[PDB]
Order: C-alpha cells, then sequence, then structure tokens
C-alpha cells in the first residue's frame, strides 16, 4: 500500500494539508493536496495512521437532496442495514474547496 | 460546522469520495472533491463521523525528505514529543491524486 512518493514530486505540508505533483497513470502530471487532519492520530505522542471501516463495510453510497449520504452497512452481526448522515454537519465549503470541520 | 450545500452546487458522490462546485469567497466557483473514507465510519451498521486530534494536539509540522512527515505532538503526560510517521506507508498516487488507502 501507500508509496505515493515513488511516482510524485515537489511535496509540501501546510498545517495538517499535503500535498504533492504525481504522474497520472499514462501521461500528465497532477497536483492535488489531502488533509491529514482525518487520516492521522496522535497517540500519547506518537503520529498513528487512523483506520475506519466505511468503505471496507457499508455500499451503494449516494448522495440524496442535497447533503445527506445514504448507505447500506453491516451491523455488528454482519447484517446490511440502511443508514444515512447529513454531510453538512461537518463538511464545509472553505473559499471553494470542501473541508472537514 | 459545515454547510457546504448552502454554497455549492452539483454535488456527487461515488464510491466514498464527494465533488461539488462550491463558490469562492467572491468571486467564481471551484470544483473539488474530498474522500470520506478517513470522515465517517460505521458503528454497528450506523454511520458517525470519525473524530480525530492530530490538529488539537500537535504542532509544528513538517516535510522530512521524500515521504516522512515530522511534527511535535503532545503525550498522556502533558509534554511534547518530537515524533515522525512516513507518509509512504499509506498515501498512494492514484492516477495523479493523493489518497488515503
Ligand atoms: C472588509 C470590508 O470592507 N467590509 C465591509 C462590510 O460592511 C461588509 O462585510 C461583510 O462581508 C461578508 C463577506 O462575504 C459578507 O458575506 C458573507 O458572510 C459571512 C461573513 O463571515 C463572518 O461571519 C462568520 C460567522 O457567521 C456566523 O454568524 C453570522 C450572523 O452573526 C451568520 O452568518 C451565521 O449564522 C454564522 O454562525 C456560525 O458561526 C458561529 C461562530 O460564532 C459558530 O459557532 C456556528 O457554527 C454558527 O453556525 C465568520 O465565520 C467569518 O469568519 C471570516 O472572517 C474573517 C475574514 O474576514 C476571518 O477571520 C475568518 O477566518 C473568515 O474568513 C466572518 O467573521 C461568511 O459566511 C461568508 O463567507 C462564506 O461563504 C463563502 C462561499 O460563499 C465561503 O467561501 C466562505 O468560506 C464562507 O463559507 C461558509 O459559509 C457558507 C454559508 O454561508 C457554507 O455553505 C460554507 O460551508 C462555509 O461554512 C462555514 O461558514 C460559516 C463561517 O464562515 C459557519 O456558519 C459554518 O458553520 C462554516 O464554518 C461571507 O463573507 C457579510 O454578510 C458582510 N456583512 C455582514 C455579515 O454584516 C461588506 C459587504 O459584504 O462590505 C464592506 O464594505
Ligand atoms: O505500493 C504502492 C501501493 O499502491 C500502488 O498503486 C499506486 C501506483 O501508481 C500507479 C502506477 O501505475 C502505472 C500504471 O500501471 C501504468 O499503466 O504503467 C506505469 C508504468 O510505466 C505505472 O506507472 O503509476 C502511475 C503513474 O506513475 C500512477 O498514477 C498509478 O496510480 O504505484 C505508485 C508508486 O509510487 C503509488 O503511488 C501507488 O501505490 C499499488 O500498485 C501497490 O503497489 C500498492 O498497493
Ligand atoms: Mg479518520
Amino acid at each position: 500500500l501507500g508509496k505515493f512518493s515513488q511516482t510524485c514530486y515537489n511535496s509540501a505540508i501546510q498545517g495538517s494539508v499535503l500535498t504533492s505533483t504525481c504522474e497520472r497513470t499514462n501521461g500528465g502530471y497532477n497536483t492535488s493536496s489531502i488533509d491529514l487532519n482525518s487520516v492521522i492520530e496522535n497517540v500519547d505522542g506518537s503520529l498513528k495512521w487512523q483506520p475506519s471501516n466505511f468503505i471496507e463495510t457499508c455500499r451503494n453510497t449516494q448522495l440524496a437532496g442535497s447533503s445527506e449520504l445514504a448507505a447500506e452497512c453491516k451491523t455488528r452481526a454482519q447484517q446490511f442495514v440502511s443508514t444515512k448522515i447529513n454531510l453538512d454537519d461537518h463538511i464545509a465549503n472553505i473559499d471553494g474547496t470542501l473541508k472537514y470541520e
């Protein structure tokens, strides 16, 4: 997994946002960033990769109305159930960019 | 917090990724995406927001060479220590975009 660096150049971190420029699979070069705020966690002073089971345990995601996200997710009993969450609660538009806050 | 849909339009969800076109503070629009895999999680079938603490308990982050992220983070005793994590562990280039796997 990961390894992004081998095919990216000119990466910068600022605050918690990583930005880098990376080879498109065939052809061009894209510059993109990802906010680490949500992939990294501090545990008693050490940076740890923070896990989430969303993708792994949920399915059929779809946007309802303007902000609601819907999916079906495995209950601890391995059963799929319906479920939704209002993306409006914490996804904000910060000067044109969607941001988790 | 949040309320992106008040000032964004033409939104979509593909897998766990959300895309939308949002108003810059004053001026035009920008179309960004945000990967929701590390932003919410599935608890016994119900979706919830995944909190984190990187932003609120570490400070002065820095890029170290190719892929190494460095910072100072707070410990269970309440003191800051240096700490690093190799971003190459789980940050991959996916066809020009940075993704967390
Ligand atoms: C310089 C000069 O010459 N000025 C002259 C003035 O006479 C006059 O000034 C104003 O210009 C503004 C600029 O556009 C006018 O339009 C807009 O309004 C606001 C202004 O932001 C300021 O207030 C923000 C807080 O607002 C809270 O309270 C007010 C009512 O009192 C309401 O709007 C809300 O209910 C809101 O409540 C929320 O906030 C509390 C905190 O107390 C929080 O606990 C709760 O969550 C609660 O829900 C404040 O946040 C903001 O900070 C900015 O100010 C400075 C920079 O100047 C920095 O310190 C900050 O970092 C930041 O830049 C101001 O103090 C503002 O909302 C508008 O900008 C938004 O929209 C853009 C897209 O269109 C987007 O790009 C921005 O990033 C921002 O987007 C956010 O909001 C939209 C919905 O509006 C949402 O869909 C997005 O997801 C995004 O979400 C965040 O938005 C707010 C905070 O920004 C939060 O509510 C959300 O939870 C979330 O965090 C824009 O500036 C303004 O009306 C006008 N005069 C006024 C207002 O009296 C101008 C005329 O324009 O003329 C000059 O001559
Ligand atoms: O160990 C890395 C981790 O993720 C790997 O997937 C990413 C991969 O990037 C892809 C890579 O493949 C290109 C295509 O196959 C193309 O058809 O062939 C060329 C060879 O000439 C490949 O470059 O490279 C492109 C551009 O460089 C990239 O856009 C693709 O997504 O490998 C890079 C290496 O840094 C990494 O960022 C990603 O991991 C995955 O394959 C696997 O090794 C791991 O799960
Ligand atoms: Mg997370």
